[PDB]
C-alpha cells in the first residue's frame, strides 16, 4: 500500500459544510475504522498512521485515513467553533457521502477529541472509541499548561520554520534518534506546502480557545467500548487525562507505553496494533 | 488427562536460603516456556484458588504452567519468616526452579506474588524471562491513598479473627462487582483458612518480625532490565493505583494496563482479558 | 462562650423555603463568617466548630454556626434536589432575614458543597471562601468510589447505632486515641434526638444521588478568594480533588495537613485556626 | 545599620568533611533563632538573589537570618564535586554552623538548597530545628511529568551555553507570570554567570561525576523528625508538584501549601505570603 494508490477524495455536506471535499486514504475490507490524525502542523491521515494501515487492512479491517477539514488535502477552512465538534461533524458528512452507517474511530489529539465529539453527537453511527492521547479535556492536576508540546505547536503555526520543527518533533518523540533527516524534511514540505491552513488554524484558535473542546462534562453520556492509550513521556497532553478518561467513560480501560512521546502508534506501532486490533476482535 | 485441580497436583521438596528439605506444593501442566504464577498473600490464598481462571489458557497457548504455593501459604510447608516475604518467597522460587530443571520461567504475580515476582527479578536476573506484576504489594506509601487500605485492614482483621462473615467482607472490599462472589469461591478459600489454621498464626508472628515495610524495594526498581508488564484494577481498595505508575516510571522496561470495573484481581474479575493481554506479551513483547 | 449562650434561631424565606426556622450560634462582631457543617448523622453548627469559633470572634469577627435544612435544632425537610444547591439557598435567607450583605464561608464536606454552590449562585454576597474536604465533586483520579467513609455514612443513617458510629468515628479520624466515650455518647444521642432527620436525609439522597452535586464545570466562574485544606488521611473525601479545586478556581490555595482526617478544624484546630485568621485578615 | 546586600555581606572559613579553609560567603542580619535560608542550583545562583524578598520580613520578625551561599556558587569559593551536592552542601552548612558557634537552626531550602536541607536534617538531626521546603530538588522520578522538565533542560543548557538570551528563557519557565521578570533581576544574574564563569563549568564536571540522580534520599525521608513545611508552585516547570506529596506522605512530621499562579519561586514570586506562611510555622508549630 502506498499514499496514492490510496490516495481519494470525496465532498460532503453537513451543519457548517456544504460541498466541502475530503481527502482520505483507503484499503482492505470489512468493518470500517476511520483513524482521525493529530492537530500540529502538517498533520495528515496518512503521515500520521502509515505505520498501522497496513497491519489494520490485513487484519480484515477497511481503513480510512481522514484528512480533517483545514488539513493536508482537505478543503482549508476557518472555524468559529471548538475543532472538536466541528471535525466530528465531518467525519460524519463523510460516512453519509459514502453510505457508511457504523464506523470505528481511532483519533490521535486533534483526532481523539474529534472522536470523543462524535461519540456524544452521534452515537448511533460509531462502534468502538480508540483514543490516543486525546486533546481538549481542560486543566491537568499536575502539568502546568500550556504544556511544552503546546507551546512549540502554537509557535510553529505562527512562525513556520524549520529549526521550530525540528525542537517541536524533539518534544514530540521519546527517542530522539527516531528524528532523522527524511522525516524533518518530509514534513517540512508538507507545511510550506499549504501556508493557508496555517493561518487558517491561528484565526479558528482566536475564534475557539482550546477552553471549548472540554467535553469532560459530558464523558458520562459516552457508551462506546473505549480503549485509551497514553505515551508515559507525551509533553503535548497531560497523563493524568488518561485516568480522567478511565474513570468517567462507562466502559474504557487504558495502556500507557514507557518511552513514549505523543505519537505512540508511531514510537510504538507494534504494540499499539497488536493491542487495538486484539481490542477490536475480541472486545 | 483431564486438567483439573487434583490432577495437576504436585509436591517438590526445596534447598535454598532459608529452606532445607522444605516441601512445596504446586498445580502444573502444560509444556514449552514456564511460566510461574504466585499468589496474593491474604488468609487461605493459593495458587489453584488465584489462578484456576487463567491456567487452562495459559496452558492452551502453549506454555508450561506452575502455579506455585508460597510458603506458608495453602499446601506447602508451615513456616514463621523473619526476613521480608517477598525475599524469602523468591528464594523459595528458585529452589522450586532448581529442583525441577527449570532454567529460566516468566513470573506473574499478585499482591504478595508480586512482590515476590519482584524480588526474583532482583536476586536472580538471569533466572527470569518476562515479569507481569498484578498489583504487587509492599511498595511503600500511596501518593493518595490513605493507609492502611481497606483490604490490608480486612487482610489483617481476618489474620486475627478468621470467620466466615469476615473472609466475605474481604472478599467483597476486593471486588469492583461484589454480587460476582459465588459459594464456592468462598467455601474453597474458608477451608483453606480452617484445615491450615496455623499458616494464618504464622503469618502474624511473622508480619511482628518483618513489617510490611520492609518489602519495600523501590530503591532498586531500576535494577531490573526484565521486560515487565504492569497490571492494575482501576477500582482496587487492596493496593494503590498510583503504585502502577510508580512501576511504569521506575522500571526501564514496562508498559501498564488498567482495567476498569475491576477489584484487585485483574486476573479473575477480568480474567478472559487479562489473559489475552499477558498471553499476547509473552509472545511478542 | 457555650452552646446555649450562643443558640438562637430565625425564620427564612426562599425559591423552596417559606416560613423555615433555621438554628444557629452566634458571637462576636466585625465581618461575618459563616461556619458550614458537613453532612453526617447527628452534624450541627456547634459540634463541628467549636473549636473554631472562640479564636475567631477573639480575631474580630462575627462568626455563625449555622444549621443546614435538615440537620440538628432546624427544622426537618426532604429535598429533591442536590443539597448543595439547596443548602446555598438557605443561607441566603439566613443573611436576608438577618440582613446580611457580605459573609465570609466556611464549609467543610457538605458544607463546602453548599459553599461552592453558594458562590456560584450569589456571588455578590459572599467574601472569601474556604473550604475543608467539600463534597460532591464528582469521580477521583485515584479512590475507589464510593470512599470508606461514605460506605459507613450511608451505614449510619440507614442503620443507627452506636457501634456503626464508632466505626464512621474511627475511619473519620486519623488519630484513633482522639475518640473517647464522651465523644462517642456525644453525637450517639444527638443521632437518636432527631431520627426523622436520618430518614428524610435517605429520602433526599433517593430523589438526588452524590451526582447531582457535581459543580465542578461551573469552577472557572468563582471569583471569590478561595483557601482549600485537606487532611491527607481523609478516607471520606479524595486527596486529589483538592488539585481539582485548586487547578479550576481562578484565585486558590491549597494546605494539607498530614496525620489528619475529615475532621481538619477539629483534628488541627489551632493550625486551622491561625491560617484561616490569617487568610481572612491578609489575603 | 540600613539592611543592604553590602552591608549584609560577610565572609567565614569552614572545616569540614571536603572542606578546609573553604570560604563561604552569606549574606547576615538580625538576632534571635538562626535560620538558614540556602539557594537553588541553577546557574549565577547566590543567597541574596534568592531571597532578597525575604530576608527583611524574617528580620523584622526576630530572627538571625543568614543567605549562604553553596559551594561552587556566587562568591563562595570554587570547588568541582565528586559526591552528590546535597551531601556537600549539609557538609558546608555544618561547617558554617560551627565557625560561627551557631548549635542549632532552623533551615529554608529552594531547589538544590532544598536537597541540602533535607541532607541536613538526615546527617546532623540534633543541629536543626524546624525544616522549611521550596520547591526541593532531587527526589527521583515524577509519578506524571515526563523527565527532564522544561526548567532542567535550560538550567543545564545555560551552564554549557551562557547567554543572556537563555538566562532569559530559563527565568520566564521558572515564573507563572512571566512578566514580572526585571531588567535588574536579570542583569544582577548575569553578572554572577560572566563573573564567575569556573563556577558554571565546575558545575558541568561535578555533574558527570555526580548524576542528579545521585542526590535522591527519598529512601531516607522516614528517619527525619524535624516539624516540615512544605511549599510548592501549582505551576512550577522546574520540579513536580507531586515530590510535595511525596514528602508529605514520607516525613514524619509535615504540611504541604501549593500557591495557585505560581511558579518555581514561591518564596520571589509569592513573597508576602511565603513570608507570613513560613513565619507563623517557625512562631507557632
Amino acid at each position: 500500500l502506498t499514499e496514492s494508490s490510496t490516495s481519494k477524495f470525496v465532498k460532503i455536506n453537513e451543519k457548517g459544510f456544504s460541498d466541502f471535499n475530503i481527502h482520505y486514504n483507503e484499503a482492505g475490507n470489512g468493518e470500517t475504522v476511520i483513524m482521525l490524525h493529530g492537530g500540529g502542523p502538517g498533520a495528515g491521515g496518512w503521515s500520521n498512521y502509515y505505520r498501522n494501515v497496513g497491519p489494520f487492512v490485513d487484519a480484515g479491517y477497511r481503513v480510512i485515513l481522514k484528512d480533517s477539514p483545514g488539513f493536508n488535502k482537505s478543503d482549508a477552512v476557518v472555524m468559529d467553533e471548538q475543532r472538536g465538534l466541528v471535525n466530528a461533524r465531518a467525519v460524519k458528512g463523510l460516512m453519509d457521502a459514502l453510505d457508511i452507517d457504523r464506523a470505528h474511530l481511532v483519533g490521535n489529539s486533534m483526532g481523539g477529541a474529534t472522536a470523543l465529539n462524535f461519540a456524544l453527537e452521534y452515537p448511533d453511527r460509531i462502534g468502538k472509541l480508540i483514543l490516543m492521547g486525546p486533546g481538549g479535556l481542560g486543566p491537568s492536576m499536575f502539568a502546568p499548561m500550556p504544556m511544552e508540546g503546546i507551546k512549540l505547536l502554537f509557535k510553529l503555526y505562527a512562525e513556520p520554520s524549520y529549526e521550530t520543527l525540528k525542537q517541536m518533533l524533539q518534544v514530540f518523540l521519546y527517542d530522539q534518534s527516531l528524528i532523522t533527516e527524511e522525516l524533518l524534511q518530509g514534513r517540512w514540505e508538507a507545511i510550506q506546502r499549504q501556508p493557508e491552513h496555517l493561518k487558517n488554524f491561528l484565526i479558528s484558535a482566536q475564534k475557539a480557545p482550546l477552553s471549548t473542546w472540554d467535553v469532560t462534562a459530558r464523558l458520562g453520556e459516552i457508551k462506546a467500548k473505549t480503549f485509551i492509550t497514553w505515551g508515559r513521556d507525551d509533553r503535548f497532553v497531560p497523563l493524568d487525562h488518561g485516568l480522567k478518561l478511565l474513570w468517567n467513560i462507562d466502559d474504557a480501560r487504558l495502556h500507557v507505553f514507557s518511552k513514549c512521546g505523543h505519537w505512540a502508534q508511531w514510537e510504538h506501532a507494534d504494540e499499539f496494533n497488536r493491542l487495538v486490533i486484539d481490542f477490536l476482535r475480541h472486545a
